[PDB]
């Protein structure tokens, strides 16, 4: 079949070999309870330029030549680590080709490498970010926010992530979907007895995207933090584009 | 303030006076542990040619001169119970002005009057209708579906919404969000060991409803079905609208 549908409601079930269900790149390591994105010293400190990448080991069907085109959702609920306010660098939800790997470390958060990250010609990704550090050089806006990435680490669309929230280390829930008749890529956030964040824009994945791809999660750091991916659903959908 | 924020984990408080938190219109009433839609006879069971509805007391601010707007997100879990397949007609989640009221029962909904249900020009409502019954005199597709209505019973966009789904009467749960600045409506509906349905579809909420708004829930019957809100949850935000 062309869709894709798991469910992985914890990770306590850290025995899976790397490669058979998910992947990791770089400094990224499956530990009991969870995936863990960059590196850490013997006591789960935070080590510093650190980059890392967990993504499913299955090719995801996006889009084809017949006008067949994919609508997904996936759900995650992760924790970001704090080891004070403000920390760096952030994680990422992407959709990238299936032979790339992890970039570079930092404000990149192992998508980008630093000489192409600003040029869309040259990068072939789609990602939702949670960015915990503002670089002016890639404009990012003047506080931790969330945005939507297209070819490149410059944001076609931001919103406001409080600092509470961002630096807060509480666990959060992210819901993120893709209408393919529409074109639509909508991320909501939420945090148990808080607020929620809204983040939608209009993106054409086939026009930016190969057909299949890989999905995951990308980290880069930075200093002080580690993010920890809890839990994870994916379902896709050819609904409405003929099939 | 501009924004609202609430949050019910479930109806067993089931004492509250109508109108102080949440209204009833029609034939929606309050009963233990829900909010009920629609009429049923002494032993729960459906009445046909009902609808009723459950509506937030306090008016919600949705735009304003200025240009502060607000963005949101709600989450409710339901039950539409089910008496055999099919049923008819089925809910929506709706947002329109706060002196309207309760209308047709049946495809309509309780949003429309049968006369001027095509017409956009004569209404004011946006509406995310979960619709058991295909109705070919208003233009509704082939199946169960799930629509955007902007001022008029015709969806602008709908999705499919399967039989098994939508007559199954298992708790569904629901996820609509709004972004303002990009005035994009996203729906996610999510079965438990099921599939999900994503529809999304752009819609400037300034320009079809008034700067405050009534939110809820309306249903229509129809036959063999009522439908249970067991939860809810909105929050709006002005974030990103220069405020
Ligand atoms: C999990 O399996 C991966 C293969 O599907 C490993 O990645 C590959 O590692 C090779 C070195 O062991 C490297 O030459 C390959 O290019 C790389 N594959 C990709 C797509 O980059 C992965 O190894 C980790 O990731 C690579 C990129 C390095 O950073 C290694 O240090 C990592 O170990 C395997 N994970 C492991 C061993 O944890
Ligand atoms: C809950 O409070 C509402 C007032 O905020 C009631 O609605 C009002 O009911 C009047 C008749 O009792 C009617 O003249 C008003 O127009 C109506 N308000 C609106 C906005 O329509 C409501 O009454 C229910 O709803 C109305 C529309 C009728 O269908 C009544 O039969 C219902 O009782 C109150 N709910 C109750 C008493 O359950
Ligand atoms: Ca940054
Ligand atoms: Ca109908
Ligand atoms: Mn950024
Ligand atoms: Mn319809």
């Amino acid at each position: 079949q062309n869709t894709v549908n798991f469910t992985y409601p914890d990770f306590w079930s850290y025995s899976l070999k790397n490669g058979t269900e998910i992947t990791f790149l770089g400094d990224a390591t499956r530990i009991p309870g969870a995936l863990q994105l960059t590196k850490t010293d013997a006591n789960g400190n935070p080590v510093r330029s650190s980059a890392g990448q967990a993504s499913y080991s299955e090719p995801v069907f996006l889009w084809d030549s017949t006008g067949k085109a994919a609508s997904f959702y996936t759900s995650f609920t992760f924790l970001l680590k704090n080891y004070g306010a403000p920390t760096a660098d952030g994680l990422a939800f992407f959709l990238a080709p299936v032979d790339s790997s992890v970039k570079d470390y930092g404000g990149f958060l192992g998508l980008f490498r630093h000489e192409t990250a600003a040029d869309p010609s040259k990068n072939q990704v789609v990602a939702v970010e949670f960015d915990t550090w503002i670089n002016k050089d890639w404009n990012d806006p003047p506080y931790p926010h969330i945005g939507i990435d297209v070819n490149s680490i410059v944001s076609v669309a931001t919103t406001r992530w409080e600092n509470d929230d961002a630096y807060g280390s509480s666990i959060a829930t992210a819901h993120i979907t893709y209408d393919a008749r529409s074109k639509i890529l909508t991320v909501l956030l939420s945090y148990e007895h808080g607020r929620d964040y809204i983040l939608s824009h209009v993106v054409d994945l086939a026009k930016v995207l190969p057909q299949k791809v890989r999905i995951g999660f990308s980290a880069g750091v930075g200093y002080d933090e580690v993010t920890y991916i809890l839990s994870w659903h994916f379902f896709s959908t050819l609904d409405g584009t003929n099939k």
